[PDB]
C-alpha cells in the first residue's frame, strides 16, 4: 500500500466513524496490506489516526486498534535500530 491510498483510508476513518462495521473494514485493509515505515507513518499520520480509535465504544474495534498500533510500533523500532 502506497501513501496516496493510505491518505484515502485515513479520511475514510473520519467519515465513517459512526459506522462500526465500516470502520472495521477500513482497519482490516490497513492491518493486512499497510506496511509501516517511518516515512509512511510520518507523512500520512495513520498511526495517529488509527490510534484515536483505541477509545472506541466498540470492543472489537478497540482490540484490533491496540494490536495494530503495537505491531506498527514494534516494526518502527526494528527499522530505527537496524535499518536507519
Amino acid at each position: 500500500m502506497d501513501s496516496k491510498e493510505v491518505l484515502v483510508h485515513v479520511k475514510n476513518l473520519e467519515k465513517n466513524k459512526s459506522n462500526d462495521a465500516a470502520v472495521l473494514e477500513i482497519l482490516h485493509v490497513l492491518d493486512k496490506e499497510f506496511v509501516p515505515t517511518e516515512k509512511l507513518l510520518r507523512e500520512t499520520k495513520v498511526g495517529v489516526e488509527v490510534n484515536k480509535f483505541k477509545k472506541s465504544t466498540n470492543v472489537e474495534i478497540s482490540k484490533l486498534v491496540k494490536k495494530m498500533i503495537s505491531s506498527w510500533k514494534a516494526q518502527l523500532n526494528l527499522e530505527n535500530l537496524y535499518f536507519q
